[PDB]
């Protein structure tokens, strides 16, 4: 199953910031409340606005920040890239051991989707090599946040921003530094051609082979390099020393080098699945990290 | 449009483990009641327990140990009384869900929260489920403005894979039983009015590739459901896709003619909403709520 994390120590976290009209969600950790900064963007100068300049003109004292309906007063603020940090004058009492990190391509995490600041639901995403990911989102869920769960300490990588043209979503970190080359503005922008993320493909390959389906091993190695080069031909991602790592543990698990199962995978994209299937699917799945794998059997 | 789990934190706070002798299982703490599996006196059920002490049983809410100062069963959940109410409890109801019907399910381990995602009742009453070893006593439940109607404890897992359990009464969705025993389930069938809902929603999301200009009747739409193992479809669920048909302005009917022509001619390669396989664990309600 795609199976999110237990999303109770980042709803404790969950306000709504209004400005002016405009209401989003942000993320109350200690005494600082993170945003999307273009909550001060006004109706008429959001096809690109002078957000140093828009800021200049705000006030403590213009930002509703409110844990349900009780509100918080905002005793500072600032900007940090895309992201808004209003400092506030009480310390979130449920602010869980936290981190910020800044994810890769192929990496998953659970979104917390929220509107005026109530979680409404939760389910897992994957990064795209595009730096798009295929969310649920409606208006009014800017400011919903992505996050890992790794020993109760929650790291957070993702605040949602925007919907592009394609209906993919586009966001940034928590130091407000996009994913991809997007930008916080009403226009129509498009990502990269998107490609399939091979590791986690791979991920899926020693999944089937744990559950006893291995039909598809064969008798050949490659060398990384001739394997990336063979990979991008089809549309695949190139794989990285980070990748290969990864692999790792399963490739002790189940005693298949990971060179070995590119290999096999190499094969697989020059001859198709033969209407064969693999964990009882005509397709290959690209959103299961080597992670993600080791915790659906574990 | 994604499957979509309700946000888990009221739950995760009634969670804990309970333990009798060797044997551990997760278990629902609210107010001053902790229900879990009754299997967990087990190394005759009533038999059983009557020789069991409120001393035999531990239960573990995080690090703190709550005293078990009474035990009754109802059905196959055991209803542990302990001395603290719980704080965190929520807003809740306990309630049978028809089958057709999704729900989130909260995987446990050890009492600890693991992971969350959303389940159907099947119409053969299992559920295609992600448990593990010490899983039971994880629950399923659903969400409405802060109340959770829980619906679902877990007890086990058949030879074939999907998973099989009790409402919080105790008593099993299903013809099962909790002996340590391979059981085969009925025969499934495909949740005819989920399909339906989930093709509107990809209209909703804007892929109509699968639409055709023909119409249908119910009956005539239903003998070819049912020769493809498909549940019937009643006016009832023709009244619940309603709105998605007034959202979308597609009948009923002429959406079950689509389906029809899937079932008949299949999907040739090609995809809806990313599947290429047609989905049944979307209920009228759940694309209503994530679509709007
Ligand atoms: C002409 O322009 C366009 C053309 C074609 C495609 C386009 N897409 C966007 C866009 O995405 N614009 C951001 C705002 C900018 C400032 C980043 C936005 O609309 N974000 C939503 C979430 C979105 C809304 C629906 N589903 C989501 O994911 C917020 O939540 C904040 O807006 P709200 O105040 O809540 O309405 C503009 C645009
Ligand atoms: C001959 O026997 C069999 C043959 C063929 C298939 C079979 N299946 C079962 C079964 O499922 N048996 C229940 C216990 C009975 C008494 C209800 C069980 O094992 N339930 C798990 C969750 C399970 C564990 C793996 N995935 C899950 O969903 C608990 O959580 C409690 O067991 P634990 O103490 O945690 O290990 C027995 C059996």
């Amino acid at each position: 199953r795609k199976m999110a994390f237990p999303s109770g120590k980042v709803e404790g976290c969950m306000v709504q910031v209004t400005c002016g009209t405009t209401t989003l969600n942000g993320l109350w950790l200690d005494d600082v409340v993170y945003c999307p900064r273009h909550v001060i963007c006004t109706s008429e100068d959001m096809l690109n606005p002078n957000y140093e300049d828009l800021l200049i003109r705000k006030s403590n004292h213009n930002f509703l920040v409110q844990a349900g309906n009780v509100q918080l007063r905002v005793i500072g603020h600032s900007m940090q890239n895309c992201v808004l940090k209003l400092k506030v004058d009480t310390a979130n009492p449920k602010t869980p051991k936290y981190k910020f990190v800044r994810i890769q391509p192929g990496q998953t995490f659970s979104v917390l989707a929220c509107y005026n600041g109530s979680p409404s639901g939760v389910y897992q995403c994957a990064m795209r090599p595009n730096f798009t990911i295929k969310g649920s989102f409606l208006n009014g869920s800017c400011g919903s946040v992505g996050f890992n769960i790794d020993y109760d300490c929650v790291s957070f990588c993702y605040m949602h921003h925007m919907e592009l043209p394609t209906g993919v979503h586009a966001g940034t970190d928590l130091e407000g530094n996009f994913y991809g080359p997007f930008f916080d503005r009403q226009t129509a922008q498009a990502a990269g051609t998107d490609t399939t993320i091979t590791v986690n493909v791979l991920a899926w390959l020693y999944a089937a082979v744990i559950n006893g389906d291995r039909w598809f091993l064969n008798r050949f190695t490659t060398t990384l390099n001739d394997f990336n080069l063979v990979a991008m031909k089809y549309n695949y991602e190139p794989l990285t020393q980070d990748h290969v790592d990864i692999l790792g543990p399963l490739s002790a698990q189940t005693g298949i080098a990971v060179l070995d199962m590119c290999a096999s995978l190499k094969e697989l994209l020059q001859n198709g699945m033969n209407g064969r299937t693999i964990l009882g699917s005509a397709l290959l799945e690209d959103e299961f990290t080597p992670f993600d794998v080791v915790r659906q059997c574990s």
